């Protein structure tokens, strides 16, 4: 597959500092080499310089909007610039908050985008429904056309327009929603697979319906937003809101590998993966080894195997 | 779901002690606070008093049967009371001998009460079959009709009197049988879906299938027996008789999650927890954290989340 | 069952050594004795003294050729010798590579046997396709009859005549195959059950599709190579080459209780066991232990229980 790699050293969507980080470790880790060990065509768009914002006084609730509002935005048309090149973008990032950049960057050139969100949480808290004012648990609530009217003014988030639409939307691994994030999901009668549905059902059900529900129709382009505690902590310890009972390191290389194989990948994020929150060394590189694989999947990675168009036995 | 809370620190169904600690640590953690924090209402009916039986010698084989028969004589009581005032019995307990109790208590209020056992051991060893001689193995023995007449007159439990069938029962996470148990199994023809048929079927269906059995014909109240040795020890670790290969926490979550979905929940039982068994202090509240997870989705609490019957977004 | 056990201490086909104490601390571990406490009739054929072959130079890239094949041809006597004795040849081990041996040595006593490869690598390169050299990664070259004109004439096995087709094996567990070796299985049409595949359909299913698929036409004599790198580390550890996301402690007991249940198992290995490369102590008897579940389970020992032909009731 062909990437357009864009790192997003980001932090001020959560508390927690070093997140930012996950973008080095991650190269670090050998990432853009290990892809194109792969059938992969990878340009590097950088990593984006998000300047600071010195006066970001919370909004009501809402903690550093400004600042959020902005790396959005920056990171937004950078996403629709690597698509205008005909390239999957992948934004290996800090906290999720950058999800309303990705996505809506990547909207613009594909308005008719489907969104599979792997997270322990829904993030689809509004600024009013929030009780942390983390944005890195808001960044859905931005995105849905349905909520459009619901969410306040927020300084930094003017160029915001809701793309997405709650039936375009599914969500996997969740086991940790507050009550007005579950009123949201019932109401607008958003598609998921809460950790329930995946022992009930099976991962691989669960992907075949997920597929079905968002491809169905007709075919369009997928934008996975993976957060790292989707899957359990003992697989990515490494993270600010770890939460037991997660996906299983299989079930998510499953839930990519799947993705792969539909060839519509088009946006991929990798969020959360922050190095400092590691009680030890061996918890970065678990996390971050982790989050590689996940990534490496999604480009083609399978574990039966790989091999290229010629006669191994000659 | 309206609870009534029955403390009781009992061990002597055993031999390590500090499993009579459960209902003070479970208590700690914060049990009854986080039960309110939902839809319940919670009523502490205190922690039983089980005075000293000093002279308790052996009876054949069977250790302490004068102390365990009547800490279950004393239970079973407590459990009438309290489904007498409509609410449903939460037994902390001990060991798991004090399931006699537990169940003998429930169905003289409900005689029609349907049995679900989740633990590593089917305990079903007749004082006659035992080869430890440990009560907290054989509770089930106890409470069969088929096998009345089958148990000796042991010291402590002349009150007892079968109240429940071989076809009321069902069995899940067995991995650890003796061969008598299994000879009991098969004869009286007990439905059971073993680590075994865990593996083959899935949870899901598992949970299908045991729901379907216990209520096809006709709803019934429930009464949920569950020996925290049923779940791997890799979750709960502080615990007298661990096995390896046990449910995850997932599973154990999906089956509580599914049991209180019936809305028939009318008896439960957290055994077995071991604070003196653990290797660490984070094994004791792993344990214990584990122990009270599993206690909220028997009431409630649900992975995809919960709400109040009101307008969040206003 | 009655089984003929094999001690085999080779490591020759792996550059790691310690891997030759497998047999030891099975046997240490209390294997022998435990087979008999189940419905076992066993016969301890002792450890093979593979003596060194000094002069045993890389042939091309392939390391300690003649080592190899010499310990292969004596093992393959020794399996179809207790074949000839009407016993289950238990084939103890150090590497895989040993596996020429035994499933020749099974073979020419039963040329219709079917087999069963448990492992986290096909072991299917070719003298020509390894780049690594080690023989316990290419032990099944050697034996399928649709290779036979790629493999070169290599030191040691002259003895060597291809045993098995294409169709008589069934992978299960694969996550790090080779392209050449992928180029193989897709080019042979070999039946396989990568870790996506277990995955998808749940191991129930993959054990329902494998056996229908080596017994579907006919029933044959089943040979099980398993080599314990094929379960995930976490409850393998001490092995020479791991890979994270294999099959769970469950799902090799149950890959083995099903085996058993079919009643047709007539040749199994425990491979690759490396006291040496555990971390802890506590590492080393984890692997043992784990290797000694599986070929009790392999036996008859099954977790819902086991039962001798009486009353014991009484
Ligand atoms: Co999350
Ligand atoms: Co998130
Ligand atoms: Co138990
Ligand atoms: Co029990
Ligand atoms: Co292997
Ligand atoms: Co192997």
């Amino acid at each position: 597959r062909t990437i357009g790699i864009i790192g997003a050293p980001f932090s001020k969507g959560q508390p927690r500092g070093g997140v930012e980080e996950g973008p080095t470790v991650l190269r670090k880790a050998g990432l853009l080499e290990k892809l194109k060990e792969q059938e992969c065509d990878v340009k590097d768009y950088g990593d984006l310089p998000f300047a600071d914002i010195p006066n970001d006084s919370p909004f009501q609730i809402v903690k550093n909007p400004r600042s959020v509002g902005k790396a959005s935005e920056q990171l937004a048309g950078k996403v629709a610039e690597v698509k205008k090149n005909g390239r999957i973008s992948l934004v290996l990032g800090g906290d999720h908050s950058l999800a309303i950049g990705s996505i809506s960057g990547h909207a613009r050139v594909h308005p008719d985008l489907g969104v599979i969100w792997v997270d322990a949480h829904t993030d689809i808290n509004t600024p009013l429904t929030t009780t942390s004012g983390n944005l890195h648990g808001q960044p859905v609530s931005f995105l849905l056309k349905e909520l459009k009217g619901k969410i306040p003014d927020v300084p930094g988030f003017s160029w915001v327009t809701p793309c997405i639409s709650a039936k375009d939307i599914v969500y996997i691994g969740l086991r940790d929603v507050d009550p007005g994030e579950h009123y949201i999901l019932k109401t607008l009668g958003i598609k998921y697979f809460s950790m329930t549905e995946v022992d009930r059902l099976g991962i691989g059900k669960v992907m075949e319906e997920t597929l079905s529900y968002l491809l169905g129709r007709k075919k369009r382009p997928i934008h996975l937003s993976f957060d790292v505690d989707g899957l359990d902590p003992s697989f990515t310890p490494a993270t600010g809101t770890p939460v037991v009972g997660g996906l299983t390191y299989r079930e998510g290389l499953y839930i990519t590998e799947e993705i792969y194989k539909t060839g519509l990948l088009s946006g991929l994020d990798i969020m959360e993966v922050n190095p400092s929150l590691g009680k030890t060394p061996e918890e970065v590189t678990r996390t971050v080894n982790t989050a590689v694989a996940i990534t490496l999947a999604c480009f083609g990675l399978a574990r039966e195997g790989n091999h290229k168009p010629i006669d191994y036995l000659n």
